């Protein structure tokens, strides 16, 4: 292990009376466009490094799960009208109406056998499925399929959200979120918006929604900024799972008209990676550390973060103070 050898070369703890107990601090900036996966990464840090989410904590997210699900089905049904897409079985029009009656009379997210029934039949309808598959034409939660396909479990009277259910939530976050965790004896200070490292998140599946080019313009700015010269810049190309499902049927050319590679996961994901890394104007001075992630996948984030941490250890320790 080169990172272990590297950190063992430090001597600054010896300048402190109780140096071996001192906390080495790493400030990490979590950046990226809305819905790029920043909150999800923060949640994985709690899960992997700080003992996860207990059941009682998971119960607090129940009505958020309900709310996300309701939002999803409504967005699809409403889009059917704008896109002129007919129901398969014409009796679903009553279920569509009933969905609005129930959502319209309620205080917040909820679930009943009646609502579950309405939504199940809607999600199973061929016309609804056809509208769902044109989601790129409107605005729809990426977890729409996840919750809807599992509606039966979510709908049970004694339903308790799983960690995956909580990770899959979209929560309206405002302002700056700061989280703290210890890993490999490093005391991380992570800021979801002069720093040790930046993690920049990109939603790969946004390519056909222009979102990707806005993500690029933002990365161009950040990557090449003055304050970040000695900052380790990490690129998370996220939602690789949604990208892989989607790249089979929707072409990269929608985002990058000049693209002439095959429309496969391997070629299209590589191309995207190059588009972002090429935005680095100091190529011989700064390296970009790129990882393809699925932020909802605890194992993948654990692995990826372990590698991101070895890079910080080999590269940035000298600028990390003791406290
Ligand atoms: N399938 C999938 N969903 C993801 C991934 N990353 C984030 N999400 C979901 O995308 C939505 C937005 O993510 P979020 O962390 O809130 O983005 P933020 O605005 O940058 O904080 C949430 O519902 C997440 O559950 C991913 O890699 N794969
Ligand atoms: O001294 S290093 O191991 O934080
Ligand atoms: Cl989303």
């Amino acid at each position: 292990d080169k990172a272990a050898v590297e950190r063992s070369k430090m001597i600054d703890r010896n300048l402190r009376e109780d140096g071996e107990k001192a906390a080495r601090e790493v400030k990490l900036l979590l950046l990226g466009a809305g819905e790029s996966g920043k909150s999800t990464i923060v949640k994985q840090m709690k899960i992997i490094h700080e003992a996860g989410y207990s059941e009682e904590e998971c119960k607090q997210y129940k009505a958020v799960v309900y709310s996300n699900t309701i939002q999803s089905i409504i967005a699809i049904i409403r889009a059917m009208g704008r896109l002129k897409i007919d129901f398969g079985d014409a009796a679903r029009a009553d279920d569509a109406r009933q969905l609005f009656v129930l959502a319209g009379a309620a205080e917040e997210g909820f679930m009943t056998a009646e609502l579950a029934g309405v939504i199940k039949r809607l999600w199973k309808d061929s016309g609804v499925q056809a509208c769902f598959n044109r989601s790129r034409e409107y605005q729809l939660n990426d977890s729409a399929a996840y919750y809807l396909n599992d509606l039966d479990r979510i709908a049970q009277p004694n339903y308790i959200p799983t960690q995956q259910d909580v990770l899959r939530t979209r929560v309206k976050t405002t302002g700056i979120v700061e989280t703290h965790f210890t890993f490999k004896d490093l005391h991380f200070k992570m800021f979801d918006v002069g720093v040790t490292a930046i993690i920049f998140c990109v939603a790969l599946s946004d390519y056909d929604l222009n979102r990707m080019h806005e993500s690029m313009k933002l990365f161009d700015s950040i990557c090449n900024n003055k304050w970040f010269t000695d900052t380790s810049i990490i690129l998370f190309l996220n939602k690789k799972d949604l990208f892989e499902e989607k790249i089979k049927k929707s072409p990269l050319t929608i985002c990058y008209p000049e693209y002439a590679g095959s429309n496969t996961y391997e070629e299209a994901a590589a191309y995207i990676q190059c588009q972002f890394e090429d935005l680095n104007k100091r190529k011989d001075t700064k390296e970009i550390y790129t990882h393809f992630t699925c932020a909802t996948d605890t194992k993948n984030v654990q692995f990826v973060y372990d590698a991101v941490t070895d890079v910080i250890i080999k590269n940035n320790l000298k600028d990390c103070g003791l406290f």
